[PDB]
């Protein structure tokens, strides 16, 4: 397996106005992030890529897309996971035979489970499929103790990698890293890159990379050097820029300032206002011009 | 529309060892409800009917056999809310095409949708199949005030009949009565019937009526006489063995108690742990013993 | 022992402008809770009289004043709990030495106790004083089971009468009467008297019984009669009422409704927002149009 | 003024069996701290004194007690704060005759103030004592920009320094440095020290300092060298140390350690479990063999 450490865009997905893929727009996306972004690889089919608002055949035509317009240039991990553990297992069977370096699944949702059920849900998805997994933060902890713990039993299947960390805790981080130090870390919050790398994290996914990727490499790189006073400026100039994101409306914010690079992002899809109203599109023109010009 | 107010058991699915739909054993509980629970209604599609874990087809093969068994015998109230609305709407569309009595759906999840969003998932589900709904407790309110608001805003769409209301809080409860008297409220919550029942609620959507309908009818009406004192010496039964189920296992134990009844209510669909373990059946056997028997 | 039960208003504190306590305008909020809210007693030092803001020495001047004005003509609970254990063993020896039918306590806050902590707390408070205890809503609980366990404890002291139910959580407040009957409870949730009526609970004790008493008791006895229908236009009419409360400031607008009846309910203490603006005094003159005229 | 950047002891006192303050094992702590710890001053009265159990002349004694210990070989803030803002302002002018460099407040608590009320509290204190003032984390934000919005209010008044950062959100921290580089922020969190100290912190006030001094400043200043491979060793060997702290329980068990040493620390305080049991005696002594031997 293919070298899964470094700066990774969670792929967001260009839709037409009636909710279905454009599929030249997120050929666009694809090589807006290889080319111009460098990223050393993608995420996709996360919460970034609308994932969840989508049909299993959507699912699969996004993953045919992204392993096609990609190649071998970069590494790739499919996200699969899903409450539907037949449909987490056809999906990550199906990225296997396409190829992807790696799978990752989120922890199963809306039903609260225990983490037996966890465990086996990750454990079915990696015997059914052949292929290594990224787990993500455990919900609910009540200590850092139990999250070892509980990190410890996933990972007693060697397949399991490492995990997507999303948890805002970097007690748990720095356990995580102590307790296995062969397991690999991906920081999930691109606010707090410097304070993650500070502590070891081995790469980061996200979805502002996507159009920061810039940025985010040097924040990267300058901490694992330990220049901080320099990686700090440069995450402050990065959080005004992720700051108005997040107000303005982040997936429809990123596609906004991607079309104006000249990248047909297109329309988010619905249940999610699909359309930028004026004011959006207008914000997003003042953070182009303040922070990517 | 059929009058759609009263007792109505969220309908529990039987599944096989592999996960498959055991039409057979649906059909028995459906049976079960009808004839002996002697309930209003059936809620198919919901969370008790582990929905969300099955594919679409899955759902809609639910939502044949619970019409095909019921005929015109009950009420039947078909959930197909979804974070993907295509889907709410091709399921929203079946379940018309079908006969059910109205749609309700749960506010999409898995994302943080503002309050347009949830209004126009709905307004489109309504739209698109030309049904009534049933609207789930508002997700995040800050207070009984924009609680209100919002709902009056749902509540601007005529095919809005009322809520399913899960939310713990008989402030907003009696809010939501006040000011729209003409919509319904179904509680669900069945170890709080009493109290929703004295604030004038419609009538109960519940997973353990499938097993303890008669109570659950008798806490109602005599809620509604004014006969509190029998209705609370009810409802202390009911909950002894509420308690029970969810210290077991809510639908597991639930399904084990089925099964001492006759019904083939099968195991649950993975990720959900599947096979009762034999202490999980032996507390089932003892709570049939000392509350069903 | 002295009847408990009932109708009991946490009693306001008039305060000078300066913060210091007014002496004759907290009489006429005495008198006016006795002689025109028609209250089965007084709950003094809770919440609602400005109590955690205060010196030890304030304190015992309240208790002083509370029980030289209502003398014996009704019942009066002491809340003396504090983060002190000490201050409030001194406090509680004060209102026993005073005559206070009963002591209340809430639980220790600030640090995070065990429930080992609290339990020593009032065990200490009632072996120190020789007094009857009401204590307060166990906080942090995970569950049900260990919720009631917790209270089982709790009560294996004699001397602890009951609690002063506050949590909103209706499934616990029934499961307390059904484990220890004998126990009594009081609702603390003025805005859900009815719901909580309905569960059997023993009395109430609110901040807004100062003014709206009548009602308040019109409420409690008409549930506990089984006349729900007349209960819920008497609680849609307090909740209107409240929920204007609420909306203008609980502390300042109830004064300012005592202030419109001619009781000297001064300024609230700072950190609290000591006096009304020129819009709170409006609002509250309408509510007392619309509700107390 | 006196420099106040810098590892800051939170410093605990001891206490006799029957809870009244151990003057000589207090000074005995003081010396610990500035003699082997090599402290850059004291946080007295915080937290970890276990201030909020006890009386405002206790509080007194402390402030006295520490002051005259510590003369002016260190740097030593007062905490001050109270749910009671005159006797907030009673102990900022003692803590100011005396010769405190600053003085501090938490957040007024039990009751929920508005962020006016907030400011007005700090502004008061510092307007009654003449001293400057550090500030705590704003709670119940509900996001970065109101919370940035707030501490620029109270950073209107001059005198007041910047916060001691307790909030567990290094989103917020950087936003915080970025905003008002100028104002000092403390980390709060020992155990995340090394992520603090990468954002720019100016120091750290903590409970674990009192026996992990020397680590305490390695990590903060190798972190600010940019040593990072070196600081996150340390930080490694620190935080299984607090871990094990933490389970044992924080406050008996850091006296424990300083018992250890030949420091009186004494007894904990009521509310709070005052003796250590065999197995926490046993504890603590492993933890001294491993971490502190
Ligand atoms: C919740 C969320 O958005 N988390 C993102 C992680 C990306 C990811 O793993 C995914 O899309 O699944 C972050 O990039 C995030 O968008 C960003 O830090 C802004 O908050
Ligand atoms: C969260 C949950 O389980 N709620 C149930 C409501 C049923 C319902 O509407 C559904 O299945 O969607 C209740 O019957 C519940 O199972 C029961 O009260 C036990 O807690
Ligand atoms: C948190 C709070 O204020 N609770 C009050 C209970 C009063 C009480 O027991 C006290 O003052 O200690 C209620 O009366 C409350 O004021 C009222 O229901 C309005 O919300
Ligand atoms: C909540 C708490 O105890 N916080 C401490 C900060 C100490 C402080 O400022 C105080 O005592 O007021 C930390 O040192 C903490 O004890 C330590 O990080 C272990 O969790
Ligand atoms: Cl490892
Ligand atoms: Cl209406």
């Amino acid at each position: 397996m293919r070298d899964l450490k470094g700066i990774f865009s969670a792929l967001l997905v260009s839709f037409n106005e009636d909710g279905t893929i454009n599929e030249k727009g997120l050929r666009q996306i694809i090589r807006h992030n290889i080319d111009k972004m460098k990223v050393d690889g993608l995420y996709v089919g996360g919460s970034t890529g609308e994932n969840f608002m989508l049909s299993t055949e959507e699912k699969k035509e996004i993953f045919r897309i992204a392993k096609d317009e990609a190649k071998d240039q970069i590494a790739l991990i499919a996200q699969v996971g899903s409450v539907n553990l037949k449909e987490a297992v056809e999906l990550g069977k199906y990225a296997t035979e396409l190829g992807y370096d790696c799978l990752s699944a989120v922890t199963p949702f809306y039903y609260k489970f225990s983490f037996p059920e966890i465990k086996h849900y990750y454990d079915t998805i990696i015997a059914e499929t052949g292929s290594n997994m990224i787990v993500y933060s455990i919900p609910f902890l009540t200590g850092v103790n139990m999250g070892i713990e509980q990190f410890g039993e996933l990972y007693k299947n060697p397949k399991v990698l490492g995990v997507k960390f999303t948890a805002g805790d970097f007690y748990l981080l720095e356990r995580l890293k102590k307790a296995y130090p062969n397991h690999l870390i991906w920081a999930g919050f691109d606010e707090m890159m410097l304070p993650a790398a500070s502590l070891g994290v081995d790469g980061a996914i996200g979805s502002t990379f996507n159009v920061n990727g810039v940025r985010a490499r040097q924040i990267f790189e300058l901490t694992k050097a330990g220049k901080l006073k320099e990686a700090l400026e440069i995450q402050h100039v990065t959080n005004d820029l992720i700051e108005g994101i997040l107000a303005n409306g982040l997936y429809l914010t990123i596609k906004e300032l991607l079309k104006l690079e000249g990248v047909d992002a297109g329309y988010c899809r619905e249940p999610m206002t699909s359309k930028a109203t004026a004011e959006q599109v207008a914000k997003a023109k003042d953070l182009k011009a303040k922070f990517l010009s």
